[PDB]
């Protein structure tokens, strides 16, 4: 496995420079003595394990008129069921915001098993805070201003939980800012670039896997890559993942950020509403960054 490994444990530069040259290379790492306690990662784990059982007459409670939602516009932080491209669906996905954990937020998470909300909230506000430390090491690579990305940038928390069923014998950026990844199965793949090759990321049950998203890719004016990664069914088991990803507010306008920007390092991309590039991210999967070809200049 080629996956960085990154202990956030480490002394602190080692850490900057770890993280910095993963993102640099890969767009793709995993950390561990991440500070989020694993009894709770575990619980988590267990409260969507438990979801994804639960009868009918509780998952139609998620499903607008009747079927799972789409991934479309507008995209909606109460908590539904979602589907994402039928294969030989392949997956379902339920998703809610987590930020600001508003009363009228948490009214809509699942009320079973009985201990949803109170684990998922503390396993957000968890998971967040070691997200917003991530973005602060990528922030000292990068020679930015601590907090950079402490604002509106970071306003969106998106809880996607995933079921693959297993079958015996769908590749993507994530469009937002950043994403922190649970798994405790393999199944999880990320592209090599470089060799056009698909390459697993090791499950390990009390990991984050990080992946930096395109909205990060263009930030950064790719001093930083995006990962692209996808997911392929297990011969044995259902597999469960839990995502969060984070990133800009739909009122958001997304360029590269100008301190980085010079007469050598002339921007990638011309500004562009996040709204518009999410509406283009979702519909065109001609190409993996479809979502900002429109917005690509000086090339
Ligand atoms: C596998 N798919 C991919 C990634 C997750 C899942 C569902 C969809 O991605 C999203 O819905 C996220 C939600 O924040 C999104 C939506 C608009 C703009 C930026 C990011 C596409
Ligand atoms: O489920 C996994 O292991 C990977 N999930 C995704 O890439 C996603 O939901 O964007
Ligand atoms: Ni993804
Ligand atoms: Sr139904």
């Amino acid at each position: 496995n080629d996956v960085p490994i990154i202990d956030l444990q480490q002394d602190h530069l080692l850490i900057v420079q770890q993280i910095t040259k993963a993102c640099q290379d890969f767009g793709l790492f995993q950390v561990i003595n991440h500070g989020v306690p694993e009894k709770l990662m575990v619980e988590a784990m267990e409260v969507y394990k438990e979801f994804f059982a639960l009868p009918a007459e509780e998952k139609e409670k998620f499903q607008p008129k009747g079927e799972p939602a789409k991934f479309e516009l507008p995209l909606e932080q109460k908590a539904k069921l979602y589907v994402e491209g039928e294969r030989r669906y392949w997956k379902d996905t339920l998703a809610h915001g987590c930020y600001p954990l508003h009363e009228e937020l948490l009214n809509s998470w699942p009320e079973k098993p009985p201990t949803y909300r109170d684990v998922i909230a503390k396993y957000s506000v968890e998971v967040r805070k070691l997200t917003m430390r991530i973005l602060d090491y990528i922030c000292e690579g990068l020679g930015l201003k601590l907090g950079y990305f402490d604002n509106e940038l970071t306003q969106i928390q998106m809880l996607l939980a995933n079921y693959y069923p297993s079958c015996p014998d769908g590749g993507h950026y994530d469009g937002n800012l950043i994403t922190l990844l649970q798994q405790d199965l393999v199944g999880l793949q990320q592209l090599i670039v470089k060799d056009d090759k698909w390459i697993a990321v090791e499950p390990i049950p009390t990991a984050f896997v990080v992946n930096l998203g395109l909205t990060l890719k263009v930030m950064s004016n790719e001093k930083f890559e995006g990962s692209i990664h996808r997911v392929v069914t297990h011969p044995i088991r259902n597999r469960i993942s839990i995502g969060t990803l984070i990133g800009p507010d739909y009122s958001c306008t997304i360029e590269p950020i100008k301190e980085l920007i010079s007469q050598e390092n002339p921007p990638l991309y011309k500004p562009y509403p996040y709204a518009e590039f999410a509406e283009i991210y979702l519909s065109d999967k001609s190409d993996y960054d479809a979502g900002v070809k429109p917005y690509k200049i000086n090339q």
